[PDB]
């Protein structure tokens, strides 16, 4: 297939990422940046974030979302149904809203293309309604993160798709932060793409630190692999 082999030839190998991220929660701005690489024949990305504006405001977990569809390990059965690859190197816009039951919400819009060989991630967040003390300004969530499914469906209509799926924080007292994730993603190009049968994608994420890094950061480690249409 022409088509799937323009994906195929530009994540066959390591690609090197970069993410940028503007920030502005409850009118607390801040800015992240992240380098790192992925290789999606293995579904594997590695990166490194760092708050350059100094402390991070909100807990880094509730930024792992927003913080690369494209690096997901598709079956060779699956291949038809990739429609982050197909998008590229134009890439596609991912929009989102989450909402932290019972405090604020983010909405997010990002831009995911290649700039040259680098795959790009360049996001705005605007968080609005949060609490001072509540577990996300209060920084009450702890420093991990759950496995979880997340179900992607075909949006016709724009040419895109919806995903829909919940995420559960562990807070420090042992109770969870649900954060329930809108999703919409829509090509940048003018061009066909891949528009897939409902399936999903499973997530790993293992969080950790810098020993050698002062700055306040996140490194993150992540394993996608799309399943559900056998």
């Amino acid at each position: 297939d022409p088509m799937v082999s323009k994906g195929e030839e530009l994540f066959t190998g390591v690609v090197p990422i970069l993410v940028e991220l503007d920030g502005d929660v409850n009118g607390h701005k801040f800015s992240v940046s992240g380098e790192g690489e992925g290789d999606a024949t293995y579904g594997k990305l590695t990166l490194k974030f760092i708050c350059t504006t100094g402390k991070l405001p909100v807990p880094w977990p509730t930024l792992v979302t927003t913080f690369l569809m494209c690096f997901a390990r598709y079956p060779d059965h699956m291949k038809q149904h990739d429609f982050f690859k197909s998008a590229m190197p134009e890439g596609y816009v991912q929009e989102r809203t989450i909402f932290f039951k019972d405090d604020g919400n983010y909405k997010t819009r990002a831009e995911v293309k290649f700039e040259g060989d680098t795959l790009v991630n360049r996001i705005e967040l605007k968080g609005i309604d949060f609490k001072e003390d509540g577990n996300i300004l209060g920084h009450k969530l702890e420093y991990n993160y759950n496995s979880h499914n997340v179900y992607i469906m075909a949006d016709k209509q724009k040419n895109g798709i919806k995903v829909n799926f919940k995420i559960r924080h562990n807070i420090e007292d042992g109770s969870v932060q649900l954060a329930d994730h809108y999703q919409q993603n829509t090509p940048i190009g003018d061009g066909p793409v891949l528009l897939p049968d409902n399936h999903y994608l499973s997530y790993q994420s293992a969080l950790s630190k810098d020993p050698n890094e002062k700055r306040d950061h996140m490194v993150l480690l992540e394993f996608v692999t799309a399943a559900g249409i056998t």
